[PDB]
Formats: C-alpha cells, sequence, structure tokens
C-alpha cells in the first residue's frame, strides 16, 4: 500500500508494495 518510485536510466517506474 506504500508507494515507492524506482528509476532505471531515466525511466521512473513507481511501486506499490503494501
Amino acid at each position: 500500500g506504500f508507494c515507492r518510485c524506482l528509476c532505471r536510466r531515466g525511466v521512473c517506474r513507481c511501486i506499490c508494495t503494501r
């Protein structure tokens, strides 16, 4: 339920975990 963002080579992907 917590959302955090991970970026890879300028491409950001946000991933929610719990």
